[PDB]
């Protein structure tokens, strides 16, 4: 819901920054602005601490999706950031809008 | 038709049928121009990025549609002994990255066509 | 105004004159203080053209580290909630070329909000 | 080099509005200058079976050094940084390599 | 030899055709030579001096820069220059007596524009 998503944000968000899209994944959030993916996660040794992970568009350099299997198949994105050996992993689960965020990726870091 | 694809212009890859089939993940602004079989892989090249989709394991059902954003290559080579019995290999290296990807190119691949495309795109 | 954001500015607040007639000897000419937090052990300054983060360091703290930082060099960046009472934040900044991040303690009671918010006007914009 | 003829050897992977500006030619090294990058050309060694063409666009060479080397230090080593990279691409300028204008052509074309 | 006319004659060869050589620093070990399209290390070594480099960097490749000070006397100022598609940091001391203050200005004019 991007109504309580823009209220709980706004006093990070630059002045002309806008949210536009986001996306529930398995333990994230994947939240769209107009400027920069917020990832917004549950992290420690239980869920107490949360991380607001800002990814300029600019800064994912390249991207994947990989599925494996015919029918029931996993899925997994992997999103590289510049400076960064390793990518970002998310599993695409049973749950997850597979090709809508490929597009909306797309959209963002492609411009 | 191979012997077609030779004879002039035409894709080896169906572009249209690719088109159909990939138009899910493009974006709405995003058009397919063309695309090169590596034996059973494709390297994509759309409006805005090449897609390498590669086929792994045993029976090929595992996928990867790997993405790179033209203005993310930042420099490649092709290491080749033309005709001569070896394999190709194509580098790709991508904005703050550190080391390039790597693609073997099968002999019988078009390397050329690859490269000048390639080139094409990244300088633009 | 909200009950704390007077006291939460005043927290982390620095005089900007008073730091503009001791810096000016490194800024250039075109260069001018726009803001500046004086968080736990560091002093964030932001410029018209880049974060100055002035921290002590040395094996015994009599160091003092004056770090330039133009903004097209932050990568990414990332806040988390961080203390054993979790009332606090940590700000890491992915510095280009540099494949660990800059790790910073900002503390409540101070303009928390605010400095993500500067970072993110800089740095994206 | 005659570089109408090379311009035409490498015409099948060279763009269209592509063109071939200067070129140097060290002993397993080709330095291709055209309006779009340098194409570094390896031949390789005594033990090479294939032939390196290394595509370097101008705005991807971040910094780059002259040192000299060999014995008396009479030969010349030419490092090119690259953007992405950690550590630089060396090639080695034998004396009798036009080490001087190399450097400058790097110059005007990687300042900007 | 911080005589930029000097600097001039040496490296004008290996110049861009409208570049002009505009200040010079002479630190520890290189010479820090600043024109208007590159910053340019010179380091010549050896006690015949016959082994020289001459390192380009376009100011567009400096990432970010640090500055610490001494702490203690028997150590000097320090400059890191963190400089694009190279790891490790250019490192420098800045002796006492030299124009600290001035360098670092100086890199901030040309790096930040």
């Amino acid at each position: 819901d991007l109504g309580k998503l823009a209220a709980e944000l706004s006093p990070i968000l630059g002045d002309n920054e806008e949210l536009q899209l986001a996306y529930k994944m398995v333990r994230d959030l994947f939240v769209f602005t107009s400027k920069r993916l917020i990832l917004i996660d549950k992290q420690g040794v239980t869920g107490k601490k949360v991380s607001y992970h800002s990814i300029p568009y600019k800064a994912i350099v390249h991207f994947q999706v990989e599925t494996a299997g015919t029918f029931d198949m996993d899925a997994e994105l992997k999103l590289w950031i510049s400076g960064q050996h390793e990518p970002l992993v998310k599993e695409l689960k049973r749950g997850t809008d597979v090709v809508g965020i490929q597009k909306t990726i797309a959209r963002y870091a492609l411009g």
